[PDB]
């Protein structure tokens, strides 16, 4: 606080309360449970899907003993919401689709879902809602470069996602928005720490670190759903899943979500202003689907198939991924 630095491109936590929005319904109980769920379809059509989105996997899985519970619930992801940029990819369609991406791995998993408490369910889905929250839709390394207050802050890997999980609970301290406020002092605490994981191990960073970890859990045996930090192995996998596995989705789905390039895009740019070094691969390349899949054969495909041999029934990502890679292959 006494270092001299620019002001930071992120912004600061607003903690005022906002109306929530209609809550249209958003298809069936089985739509909401399926990977081909089209986030940018129903965000097209709806007030507000991450807020349909939340609802519906709060009341599937039932969060609430009061209406109480729900109301703040309501407030609080309205106002996570008034918390995300509009950015081309980091924002709140980002954060629905990772919340239904969520939702619906864990609920394919038949023995994690036999096993999780109600806890680490609504655990996994505040993380999930709140995992990208403030994102200035720059990376962790334009940060440090332009030496953004933030980095400085938040100190070690993980730059944002210390953030976001910081912002996370400063709106959940809101009393209109918390929704755990009836939560015992050591329930609660399990459940920041449950969040503090899960959005922590959303850093990119940790992608070759996360593998041959999983790897090694796998040769053991898998996960054992009867042992709690088990559990959020599982859920932190998951989540991670989720995040990046738009593409994995459908061909057509997989198309909307391009629009990470144009974040990189608009990096670059923004680098280029400031008299900085380009980041390597950011500026639009000759051939959009050719470039897509070196990265798909190096981080997208190898989590869906490591997600395939810990959780055998979860298959159709991987599946998708292969034949989005086909098209882009044969493209030209
Ligand atoms: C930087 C070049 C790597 C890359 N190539 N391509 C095509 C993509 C791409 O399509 N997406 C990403 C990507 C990169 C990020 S990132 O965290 O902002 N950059 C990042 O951390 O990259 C890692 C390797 C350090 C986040 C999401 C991404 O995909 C959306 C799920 N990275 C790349
Ligand atoms: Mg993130
Ligand atoms: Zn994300």
């Amino acid at each position: 606080s006494t270092r001299r630095l620019p002001p930071s491109i992120v912004q600061d936590t607003i903690l005022a309360v906002v109306p929530p929005k209609s809550c249209a319904a958003i298809g069936t109980d089985v739509d909401l449970r399926d990977w081909g769920f089209d986030t940018f379809e129903v965000a097209s059509r709806v007030p507000s899907v991450l807020q349909s989105v939340a609802m519906h996997v709060a009341l599937a899985w039932d969060f609430f003993a009061s209406q109480e519970e729900a109301q703040k619930w309501a407030f609080l992801v309205a106002a996570v919401e008034n918390n995300y940029r509009p950015n081309p990819y980091h924002n709140a369609i980002h954060a629905a689709d990772v919340l239904q991406g969520t939702f619906s791995l864990v609920s394919a998993a038949k023995p994690l879902m036999e096993h999780l408490t109600p806890l680490e369910c609504k655990a996994a889905a505040f993380a999930a809602l709140t995992h990208d929250v403030c994102h200035p839709g720059r990376t962790n390394a334009f940060l440090a470069a332009v030496q953004d207050p933030v980095s400085f802050k938040f100190s070690g890997k993980g730059t944002l996602e210390q953030l976001h999980t910081a912002t996370a609970f400063e709106l959940l301290n809101v009393t209109e928005f918390d929704f755990t406020s009836s939560m015992d002092n050591a329930s609660f605490l399990e459940f920041k720490n449950i969040v503090s994981h899960l959005i922590g191990h959303t850093d990119m960073s940790l992608h070759s670190e996360t593998v041959a970890k999983h790897g090694a859990k796998l040769s053991a045996g898998g996960f054992d759903c009867t042992c709690k930090e088990d559990r959020l192995e599982a859920l932190s996998l998951l989540l991670h899943a989720a995040d990046i596995g738009a593409s994995s989705r459908g061909v057509a789905i997989a198309r909307k979500w391009l629009v990470i390039l144009q974040e990189f895009a608009d990096q670059a740019e923004d680098e280029r202003r400031r008299g900085l070094p380009v980041t390597p691969g950011f500026e639009t390349p000759s051939s959009v689907e050719k470039s897509q899949i070196p990265f798909l054969d190096f981080f997208v495909i190898p989590t869906f198939d490591l997600l395939h041999q810990l959780f055998p029934s979860i298959e159709e990502p991987l599946h998708n991924l292969r034949k989005l890679r086909e098209l882009y292959a044969a493209k030209a």
